């Protein structure tokens, strides 16, 4: 029983919170229904932990950047989205990172890069974009489909070994 707070973050509509809900819940939601904040739980067992997750399922955009500070100072890990055919949501990982960053004083933030909605017949931002950008960031890379469920396990499923990783270091 090792408690992990991970935070989803990413623009409207990349689908932060479908992918979250395939993960819960196991079925594709279809309909687009922007998101205040949900809070989900899990349990699972990754490498033989049992691990509660803790996620939280952020806004596209807020009105309140207070509010934005509180979730990045509370995740532990930070799910990352972009969908492949957003380029402005690739962009703003930038950002996101940086205000990550600066909310924790620490350049070490658990972190998974997330291209989301590989499913779709044609992408504007390509892999090898973001392959490199994780690359310079230092932190994993996973195309995911919520459509399909391709990804979304192990998405989650790494961002839990980035933040052992994390904590491993933090030690040594
Ligand atoms: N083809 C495809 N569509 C997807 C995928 N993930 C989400 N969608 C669709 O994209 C729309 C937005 O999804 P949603 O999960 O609500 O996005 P979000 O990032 O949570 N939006 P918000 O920022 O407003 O909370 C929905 O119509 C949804 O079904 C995917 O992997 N593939
Ligand atoms: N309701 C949002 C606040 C701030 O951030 C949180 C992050 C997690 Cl993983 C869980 C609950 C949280 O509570
Ligand atoms: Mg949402
Ligand atoms: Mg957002």
């Amino acid at each position: 029983s090792t408690e992990y707070k991970l935070v989803v973050v990413g623009a409207d509509g990349v689908g932060k919170s479908a992918l979250t809900i395939q993960l819960i819940q196991n079925h594709f939601v279809d309909e687009y229904d922007p998101t205040i904040e949900d809070s989900y739980r899990k349990q699972v067992v990754i490498d033989g932990e049992t691990c509660l997750l803790d996620i939280l399922d952020t806004a596209g955009q807020e009105e309140y950047s207070a509010m934005r500070d509180q979730y990045m100072r509370t995740g532990e890990g930070f799910l990352c989205v972009f969908a492949i055919n957003n380029t402005k949501s690739f962009e703003d990982i930038h950002h996101y990172r940086e205000q990550i960053k600066r909310v924790k004083d620490s350049e070490d933030v658990p972190m998974v890069l997330v291209g989301n909605k590989c499913d779709l017949p044609s992408r504007t931002v390509d892999t090898k974009q973001a392959q490199d950008l994780a690359r310079s960031y230092g932190i994993p890379f996973i195309e995911t489909s919520a459509k399909t469920r391709q990804g979304v396990d192990d998405a989650f499923y790494t961002l839990v070994r980035e933040i052992r990783k994390h904590k491993e270091k933090m030690s040594k």
